[PDB]
DNA sequence: CGGGCATGCC
DNA sequence: CGGGCATGCC
């Protein structure tokens, strides 16, 4: 019945971890700094080989509880001003991949993006998805300077919840500035 | 041929001329700041009385030479977010008048609006037309931080210019503010 | 590149 | 209200 998303992390029975100029990560903030339009890769690591057909699932929502039950959209602007597959109206692309889907929930009417679950070939010891969110945090008509969470949820191919794992994202012209401002702050008002 | 309206002033024949919290007007600057969506009054003023059927038409254009070419609209996201009257790509609009016309150019692009010229009442000495500006300055994807010029021509119903008066406008979420840093500058660097 | 400005907002 | 912050941009 509900329309907000779960974004509980759940590790879950197969170890599903993500790992991480033009971007920075902060893990004590668990949070990606990034510009918009620029590919950040997100690794996908397990401790067991998920089942054949698992699919893996990206979606914001609002982190602030005020805005949570409303849907993350991209601004009219960029919306207007496109890789042929991704609707227009989808804050997050997938890049570097030939099956990914859009999906727009018609009852929820949330946005996320799937692509298949790729076991690391031999040798390797995870897997990158190739993110692209195409606003600015601050986008005026879109997230209009609230934070999100990006929601990374591995499912298998009947829709089980296999894992979940979360970050916050904030888009901007100035990722190493901004971190820096954001870590100082955790430690001087925290 | 020339797509780009002249902004030269041309008090004409009839003498005329423009007079001038929510918003503040710079003689020294020749320059409005207001808020978005507040209507601002434009006083028109006359020393002959201009012939029955008269027309007073307003237009924004680029101040910057290297933007001079680009029509002025209104940016995406307060184009979908509405009197019933004004197009909503319409930057300009005018409140308190039944006989406002919106005009598209076919050939040239131009947004404009024009109401007719009502001469002040007998005992008045100048007439009023409420202004309002539906974006502010610094929209993305509208005028994106480029200053503009409104230009207020006075055309008899032949289409002949009897005159022609222009102000800078900035739309501004704070007016004062943006005035008084904009007359420091012009006395310490301009 | 990075310090400072420009500007909606707290 | 107004000083200061938040943030794309110079
Ligand atoms: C944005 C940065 C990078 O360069 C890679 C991918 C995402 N983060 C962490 C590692
Ligand atoms: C995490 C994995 C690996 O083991 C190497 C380096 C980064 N990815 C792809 C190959
Ligand atoms: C914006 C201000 C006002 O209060 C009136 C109309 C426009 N300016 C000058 C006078
Ligand atoms: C300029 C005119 C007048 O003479 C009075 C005050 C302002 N407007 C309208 C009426
Ligand atoms: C802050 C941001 C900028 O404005 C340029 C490009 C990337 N960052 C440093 C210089
Ligand atoms: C600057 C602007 C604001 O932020 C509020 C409203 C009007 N001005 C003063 C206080
Ligand atoms: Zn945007
Ligand atoms: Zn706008």
């Amino acid at each position: 019945s509900s329309s907000v998303p779960s974004q509980k992390t759940y590790q879950g029975s197969y170890g599903f971890r993500l790992g991480f100029v033009t971007c920075t990560y902060s893990p004590a903030l668990n949070k990606m700094f990034c510009q918009l339009a620029k590919t950040c890769p997100v690794q996908l690591w397990v401790d067991s080989t998920p089942p054949p057909g698992t699919r893996v699932r990206a979606m914001a929502i609002y982190k602030q509880s005020q805005h949570m039950t409303e849907v993350v959209r991209r601004c009219p602007h960029h919306e207007r001003c496109s890789d042929g597959l991704a609707p227009p109206q989808h804050l997050i692309r997938v890049e570097g991949n030939l099956r990914v889907e859009y999906l727009d929930d018609r009852n929820t009417f949330r946005h996320s993006v799937v692509v298949p679950y790729e076991p690391p070939e031999v040798g390797s010891d995870c897997t990158t998805i190739h993110y692209n969110y195409m606003c600015n945090s601050s986008c005026m008509g879109g997230m209009n300077r609230r934070p999100i969470l990006t929601i990374i949820t591995l499912e298998d191919s009947s829709g089980n919840l296999l894992g979940r794992n979360s970050f916050e994202v904030r888009v901007c012209a100035c990722p190493g500035r901004d971190w820096r401002t954001e870590e100082e702050n955790l430690r001087k008002k925290g």
